């Protein structure tokens, strides 16, 4: 698809089983997921922003899915926002930005 | 141009007969740039962020050049890790997410 910026670029995403809303973000390295329960072992890490840090478990190898798309990598699980979907999957999809 | 995002999406942009860096960001409402001076008066504003709110100044009707395409619009100064292309600018220099 080709998507524009008058609106906030949110997406559907399936992450296990669940529906989620998601915004396609090019400002984010990594994909971080609102706190929810992921299969697997992980490890703690810090991620900052505006505003500061917080901390987040990170998994490894989740599968998710962005518009059909499926895509492999890690997922950040913590207390953002809003769920974020980051440069990491997005590559795995082939988007890119354009003008 | 079309810009993938195995990097992160940094850009040139000029404002003030300065050249800077930017992040080119979807995932922003809107553009925030480091502390530094601009033309005229400013309001308050208060943006969220993933650690958290901060606090800006803004500033209305500025002229940015962003790879040579030049917009003209509201740009907040404040605390942020590195300069910030949101959405507001984005859509003046006709930019899409495309996959
Ligand atoms: C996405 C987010 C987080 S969300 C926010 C927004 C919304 O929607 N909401 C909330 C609010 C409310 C009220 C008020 C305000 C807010 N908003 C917006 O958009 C506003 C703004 C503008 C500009 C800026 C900011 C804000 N928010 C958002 C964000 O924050 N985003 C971001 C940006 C940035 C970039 C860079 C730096 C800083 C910031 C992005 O997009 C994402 C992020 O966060 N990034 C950073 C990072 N992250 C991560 C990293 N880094 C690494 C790793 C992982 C993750």
């Amino acid at each position: 698809p080709q998507i524009t910026l008058w609106q906030r670029p949110l997406v559907t995403i399936k992450i296990g089983g669940q529906l989620k809303e998601a915004l396609l973000d090019t400002g984010a390295d990594d994909t971080v997921l609102e706190e929810m329960s992921l299969p697997g072992r992980w490890k703690p890490k810090m991620i900052g922003g505006i505003g500061g840090f917080i901390k987040v478990r990170q998994y490894d190898q989740i599968l998710i899915e962005i518009c059909g798309h499926k895509a492999i990598g890690t997922v950040l699980v913590g207390p953002t926002p809003v769920n974020i979907i980051g440069r990491n999957l997005l590559t795995q999809i082939g988007c890119t930005l354009n003008f």
